[PDB]
């Protein structure tokens, strides 16, 4: 069966609310200790949104290794994630060292750094070539190489310097900047483009570390992107693209990161856009 027939069903009946209900249900539970030290507390934006302690990112210092950051890892699909919050303040050193320490290639940025009049995340990034960031904490150099913007998303070329080494690597920003303040979008087709773009520059490839993915608090509009790259490469591999079952693959990656989809209009847009990136996985 189309995806769509049931997306169908859902709408008429008018039980999104409930099936939503039913994944916070069955969703894993386990602990999150390291997170909740007191040592941590300025190093998480929402006090209950936290890393499980089995699938965080550690940081390679002796002094402190806690980032409010997971590894997703999909078995099936061959893709992993890393899921994590918008950086504060005082962890744009810590996010930069995580991006060294992974070997990722690209950062996806789902937010505005400002949003309903108040700030969602530091401006980790520079903004002009010639005014470079220096992240004295964690010895990084940062600097804009070029930027794209576009009506929908911009793409940005960025130079990591290790200032210890002085070895230096590209990573792509890719900043998806017209999610609305309220709601989700009323077609998914923007949000399918940028990830097509994503994929274009190889930064979901194996040969890279795992992508790092943030909005807000890392969860819901996160949790769409990552849901729906898995779903749409899992129809590419089956022989009966109908078994893929989208709230069996979401219920697989709450196992690695808390809350992931935040309400039941993300659930819907998220099946929206399997349904709609399908009409291209299948020879369109
Ligand atoms: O009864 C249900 N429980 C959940 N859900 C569902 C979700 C994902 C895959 C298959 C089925 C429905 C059946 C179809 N429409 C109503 C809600």
């Amino acid at each position: 069966m189309e995806m769509e027939k049931e997306f169908e069903q859902i709408d008429k009946s008018g039980s999104w609310a409930a099936i939503y209900q039913d994944i916070r249900h069955e969703a894993s539970d386990f602990p999150s200790r390291v997170a909740k030290l007191p040592k941590n507390k300025n190093r998480n934006r929402y006090r209950d949104v936290s890393p499980f302690d089995h699938s965080r990112i550690k940081l390679h210092q002796e002094d402190n290794d806690y980032i409010n950051a997971s590894l997703i890892k999909m078995e099936e699909a061959q893709r992993s994630y890393i899921l994590t919050q918008g950086p504060l303040p005082n962890t744009v050193g810590h996010f930069w060292e995580m991006v060294w320490e992974q070997k990722s290639r690209g950062v996806v940025m789902l937010n505005r750094v400002m949003e309903k009049g108040s700030l969602k995340c530091a401006q980790y990034w520079p903004q002009k070539e010639e005014k470079e960031m220096i992240f004295e904490d964690t010895n990084l150099k940062l600097t804009l190489i070029s930027e794209d913007i576009k009506s929908y998303y911009t793409v940005r070329q960025l130079e990591l310097e290790n200032l210890t080494t002085q070895e230096t690597r590209e990573i792509l920003h890719f900043h998806y900047t017209t999610w609305p303040d309220f709601g989700v979008p009323e077609s998914p087709a923007s949000f399918l483009n940028f990830l097509f773009k994503v994929r274009e520059s190889g930064s979901l490839s194996p040969e890279h570390g795992p992508v790092v993915v943030h909005c807000s608090a890392g969860i819901g509009r996160s949790g769409t992107f990552c849901l729906a790259d898995t779903c749409l490469l899992l129809m590419d591999k089956r022989k009966d693209p109908s078994s893929v079952d989208i709230k069996k693959v979401l219920l697989e990656m709450r196992k690695f990161r808390m809350g992931l989809i935040q309400t039941a209009d993300q659930l819907r847009f998220s099946y929206l856009a399997v349904i709609e990136g399908a009409k291209f996985i299948m020879g369109d």
